[PDB]
């Protein structure tokens, strides 16, 4: 009689079940830790509010916490990226979450109340799992008390991280956290390769267009952009990328790729002037990957090209300013994720006007939001270090510690190098990699232990 | 004007047209020109340079000069000097030593003529090194010039690995700054170059045709990346070894099959550790790792035969090329290329199927068999090292006070301010339009519209 | 709209407004069956044609068909595979008052029904005039089960290679009743569709199938024709370490200077019968092979015996015979996922362990898997294809074969391609889909190479 | 031991030469197999071959495997810059007549073809053509037509000197029958573009050593060297734009990746300088022509090109490009031998920091061969084995010798049979390792095919 949960439709659960034990088989690091710490229970005690993409990957996430002994309450961090299979099994395992595909911002935001509140009341959280901080954003603004007891924090991703900094430098952060996001096998893997797997996947799956011969603008270029830039190109796509980053555009030149503004000279002054119009009315499909404001804003939307894709993969929403066109332009779903934003006016439109533009999961998350995000074998090094990261700071107990004590501790860290490579080695296995072992002689030479760290902490890979 | 010695001054016309394009090719470091030639911050440093004699580095010497230094050179590797940019510089009243083809007793002598001047010490107060041989003379020979020398801008991977080692040991005596690891250095340089330059080097030697051919690159660093790509575009089919498990990560994300010459990556010295079935099918071997002897004896052994085996670390003993010298007779193709007999020792038969090719003795293959980085490329590495002379002969360390010199000594990088300033430069060369954040957007994500737009941890 | 139609069978008429929402944007990605729609409505070159149409009921089909409806034609359609219709582009269609008998997951029954439903109008023969087929299983009933009916029929336009081969037999054993078209051979098909659509489609339904990472993993593609080179660079671009197996030394040279090492399922390529002459260290570490070929078992039991734990059996080639799924339906147990993938666990028939790894993940069970796992090719591919078949069909139709003396009628029994000027119009009009510019020759220019300025601008044997 | 009959750069780089061409025998397992296969029987004893083709290390494979076949030959190459000195040596010192040498002038380069044609003053006793791009072949017809008369055929490399033949054919004026060589899929498929790939950006970093990845390049046409060219700058990270005036070949381009562009506004070549792009050509780095037509890059295309930008010509011929308007307009600076800076400030001097030129490789002739080594020996040895079959056929069918009115019957341009081009493409594979599948009987029967090939009708494409 488990009713602790609520999800689209739980006769979906054997289907989700089937798929993660797919996944299982593809999550070799993370199901390694599942192998290698059953029998300790290293998160016996541990009670975890978890807020991420209700996906078959987190589902594996999931059990891989509650093998270890953790119980755990659930949501989803974006409205739109849940796998409604996925949220199912987890239900029907017991374990309660509250998620599907397709929330209001309403039920977003009574799904996460519904993991701190149980039977109406603080559940006794001590841990957080967060994508993006909204979970860690309400704690801290609405119950205080229970951040009281909560040893720490693991955060999966850029703009989580930023979050978590700004709250650490105005002395409002109230727990120490862990930024998963940056380890090697997490940044350099989820978020770049990542995209490259799952950007031209949610397009196809939302559009079904060709992509080879036609112009794309990229904006941004860190570990998205550049993920993003490869998915494209890979499919033959002229690729433009835009950046503010001097380094990073250097990069893309270099990557052989053409680096453009979209305003005069760079210059975002505000004005539909600014626009460079014959750049932008040659662009069939503009992706943001900034986790910044307004990158495709109002006056680019005016300029592109007739028809054009327009899509986000970054955290939020507000990288397209969707409000000008939900205030100006007139919308036809295609289908679930998929408008056309008919720039004809706003009072109706013409079923055959030719004057329209395709938004993809109504700016959201478009690889989580009109496919299924990442795969496997991707998250597996993303949540592995979620597991190491949820041991080490629940292991700490931050919360248990002495005023004076807890003033030392109070960080956001990144996981040790040793781990990072650790978890690497099981994803290079799954693979059928084989890594080389340096010898005594060669380990003397270079200056590094045989068994790692091969790098020091500032290596860029 | 006699003090100098390269193979051919009257190439120097030929250098200098070469120049002139090169500097078209080089805008951040023509913008450092620009913006300095006032200033003429260098004015009074006097430069012990030892880096490939290069056109590249014809630029940069040009440059410390135009900023109002002296300067003494030589190369770094006795393969690397393009004989016609070491003319233009001797032509240009600028004493260097260095000539493609160096013996290594040549090459030492080479350094040692930039040391000394007119049979004495050069009254030298700034380093400019690639590699860490002449750091390493100067404290080893010469420890009490160093009393002069106001520091050392270090160029690449393996040098900054000795600057280190120096400074744990206590042993370091004036400051450094790490040029390899500005990110216009060590991911466009380190990467993009070998990228560029390591299938031109190939095709230079041997004329092979790459595409549909198996090759295994030991290393995935910045090289191994670059290298690996350089083989994957002409349509190898590239394996990949590391010791890294991140770095192999990547090589399997990037879609390298990664490998180890040793059964289970288990190197314990003996032949039945190789695996000869994967070896027995590799046409070119690339060592990119900067460690010792990642190509050993027993891999050699059992390579394919006709494979091509080279080397794009700093050192030469990434491949075990003594071992080849000691057993297998050597067959000069042409210089840099050389055929290896494994029938023996004394003697071979020119018509003997059972050879490798070695290109370069196992020395830097880029430089060696080709022109190494493109200018293009070079540009952000030599402005990061004018930057950092500039900074070093301004902070005046050999004139300070004895315990003011103790809190100095120091391996630092440059700030990373003046890294995106060189980017930008870079940018623009390729006529890239660089976007300026709106003071709410540089808010949003908290930083400076000025920048920079990453903290120092960011990895790009 | 006609009312009190029901001349139809699809899965869910609901699903109308959808596909007709994708036919508008399908019709923004197809400009040069538009443009042949735009050039020929006036002039209704297929007034009076009644076409039976056996083709993979998609979105992409669906402009096709209103495209010969509205230059005059009435059809009558069925999809050519039980797996590849989209609900939505059949639900779109019938509600236009078209006939078609389609939907996603029919069976082999239901499949055969589907087709003489086109064929049958009211209990009798309908009064069909022209043939459109993909894959030659149209062509094959009627002239085996309707022989009559061709005596009426102007001709026959042939989508797919397969196909094509089906015709050229009959017209070697003189059993072929009509003229054809093979519209496969356009350039703008064969060169297009078949390599480019299997570049774009073949990564996007595996990726359906199974969300499974591709970059990394090892794949070997059986065959290296168009379907296969556009299948191995579906798969390598996505950094799939790929193997290439051919019979055709030709072909395998390609893949290999394409940067693909190629490799035989058989030690030294020769398949004794025997497990013994399996390369079973090669097959035990593939993830993936993908069959590309039209011919038959080269995917056999004894290669699926030796595949690595959990590899993915996929075929992308016009039938399921390619695979040996028979000897898996005999042997081991099948679990379903989902629609369209089963996993196969080769422990054993009767039952299966549901943590059991010994187990292949097979697409589509063994069907063209574009179509199958995903929606095929794109709209923008389909326009060559689609614009060739178009141009076919008005040229057999104004023929009027069968209208011509019995000796005329020999004279004209052929199997023919469209002329090159009408294959390079169609590229045109592609190009310019993309915004593309096509340099115009000089007089000398024209002169200097021996063309007309308005093309040809190559020779017949040119191969592209 | 008394050999005279030749000229070269330096006899003096034989030996070089000799251990290159050892090592090349090693990367043409296909032209090698033809040695061995066939020197018993020595198909070629009697032939008598005039051969005007590029004087490489890979000709020079080709050369010695004419003669270990029974031929004797008088060779010279088909370009004033493709000649490569080591390789003539090597041959010369072999006793074999070679007349050729890197940088001829343009009467050199039609005295060394003469000196082919006639030995010891007189009409050598030819009987069989060899050649690439139809020089040899034009020369005869004008000027030789009694030594034609005793020729078997001609057996012509490259697409140009094919159009050229057929020309001819089409005109009544075609002496000898011809294979046309090119035609094989294992040569313009092989050659053409993967040669071209391979050897493009090589000619190019060893003229300019320019970094080509982030740059703007502009390739003139999307044949089979056009596709080639195309995919040598994109691997390296160029930005490519195709050109092309046939629109199949155009949507290759675009499926491929490329954005398709035109130097004149909307396509239309007008004359005028207000029908160029300024816009689009003001920002192209390097532009490339692959057409085989003449004045694909023409004045005021050069006129309107970025500063410093690179042009080069891969096709056959250098009147792809209006050097001769550069020439007679603006000034040229020898930067070091087949690289030119081109200044557009004037004809008469220039300033040597100028920053308003152009960089001209090869005077615009075949840049791979002319600035490095063209084609590399495993490609060649696709095209080479296809040359040594066609001059087996062609010699064994003796049209010289047939009655007039069984010559009008043979007279015509003609391909390999595809199990020919089948049986060298399978050598060139198990050079790479490849692994080709034997079809079992069934499966060979299921497709119409016999198990040992032909696996496709004459009209398949590949
Ligand atoms: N959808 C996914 O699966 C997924 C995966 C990982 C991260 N993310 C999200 O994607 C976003 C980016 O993450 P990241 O790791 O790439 O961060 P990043 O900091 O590495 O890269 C963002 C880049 O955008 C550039 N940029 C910022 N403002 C710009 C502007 N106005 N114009 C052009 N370029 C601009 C920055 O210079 C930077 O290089 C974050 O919101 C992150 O949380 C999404
Ligand atoms: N030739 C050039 O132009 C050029 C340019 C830059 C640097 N370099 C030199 O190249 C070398 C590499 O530099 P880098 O910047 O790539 O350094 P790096 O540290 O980034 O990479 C070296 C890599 O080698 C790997 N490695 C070490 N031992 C190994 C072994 N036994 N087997 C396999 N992999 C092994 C390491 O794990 C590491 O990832 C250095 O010597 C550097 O100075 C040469
Ligand atoms: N799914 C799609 O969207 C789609 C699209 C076009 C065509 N097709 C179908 O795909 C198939 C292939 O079409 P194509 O145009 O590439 O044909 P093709 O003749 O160009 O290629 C088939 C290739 O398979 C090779 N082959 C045959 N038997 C082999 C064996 N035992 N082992 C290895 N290689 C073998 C042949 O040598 C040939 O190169 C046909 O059935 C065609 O109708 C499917
Ligand atoms: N350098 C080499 O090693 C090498 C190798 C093979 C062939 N070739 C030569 O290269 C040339 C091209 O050979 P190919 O086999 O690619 O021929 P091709 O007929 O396959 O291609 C030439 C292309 O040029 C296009 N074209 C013609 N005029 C044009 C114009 N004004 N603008 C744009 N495009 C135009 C044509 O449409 C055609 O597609 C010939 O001269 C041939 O002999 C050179
Ligand atoms: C008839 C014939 O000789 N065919 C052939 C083609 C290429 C190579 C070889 C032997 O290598 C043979
Ligand atoms: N061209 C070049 N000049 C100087 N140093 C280099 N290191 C690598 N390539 C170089
Ligand atoms: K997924
Ligand atoms: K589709
Ligand atoms: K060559």
């Amino acid at each position: 009689g488990f009713t602790d949960y609520k999800v689209a439709d739980i006769t979906l659960a054997a289907w989700g079940r089937r798929e993660l034990i797919i996944a299982e088989s593809e999550m070799p690091a993370l199901m390694g830790l599942r192998r290698k710490y059953a029998g300790q229970q290293p998160l016996k005690g541990a009670k975890i509010l978890g807020c991420i993409h209700m996906t078959i990957q987190t589902g594996v996430l999931i059990e891989t916490l509650v093998a270890l002994g953790a119980e755990v309450r659930w949501s989803s961090c974006n409205i739109f990226s849940t796998q409604d299979q996925a949220a199912a099994a987890i239900a029907a395992a017991g374990i309660p979450v509250f998620a599907w595909k397709g929330e209001t911002e309403e039920e977003y935001e009574w799904c996460i109340e519904q993991t701190i509140l149980k039977d109406g009341q603080p559940w006794d959280a001590n841990m957080v799992l967060d994508d993006g901080g909204d979970l860690t954003e309400i704690l801290h603004k609405k119950y205080p008390q229970m951040l009281e007891r909560i040893h720490g924090i693991t955060e999966e991703t850029t703009t989580g991280v930023h979050r978590l900094l700004d709250m650490l430098k105005n002395g409002t952060l109230k727990v120490p956290a862990i930024n998963v996001n940056d380890s090697v096998t997490k940044s350099k893997n989820d978020n770049k390769y990542g995209c490259r797997h799952s950007l031209n996947d949610a397009i196809k799956r939302g559009t079904d267009h060709l992509l080879s011969g036609k112009q794309a603008l990229v904006i941004g270029y860190g570990d998205v952009g550049k993920g993003s830039s490869q998915s494209l190109r890979q499919e033959g796509m002229i690729v433009k990328v835009a950046e503010v980053d001097p380094i990073c555009a250097m990069q893309a030149c270099m990557d052989g790729f053409e680096v453009v503004s979209p305003y005069k000279n760079g210059i975002n002054d505000g004005t539909e002037a600014s626009i460079d119009a014959a750049l932008l009315g040659k662009i069939d499909l503009i992706v943001t990957t900034t986790g910044n404001v307004n990158v495709c804003d109002a006056n680019m939307l005016k300029a592109l090209k007739k028809r054009a894709v327009v899509c986000n993969i970054g955290h939020f929403d507000n990288e397209i300013d969707t409000a000008f066109m939900r205030k100006n332009w007139a919308w036809e779903e295609v289908k679930p994720q998929v408008h056309k934003i008919h720039r004809t006016g706003k009072d109706g439109f013409d079923a055959h006007n030719d004057d329209y533009l395709i938004l993809l999961a109504e700016g959201r998350l478009v690889n989580l939001g009109n496919a299924t995000g990442h795969p496997s074998r991707i998250m597996d090094g993303s949540f592995a270090n979620q597991v190491l990261a949820q041991i080490h700071l629940f292991e700490q107990k931050y919360a248990d510690l002495p005023a004076a004590e807890k003033a030392k501790r109070l960080s956001v860290e990144v996981l040790p190098k040793k781990l990072d490579e650790e978890v690497a080695l099981e994803m290079v296995k799954g693979f059928g990699g084989v890594v080389t072992q340096l010898t005594p002689k060669q380990a003397e030479y270079i200056g590094v232990s045989v068994e790692g760290p091969f790098k020091p902490d500032t290596y860029r890979y």
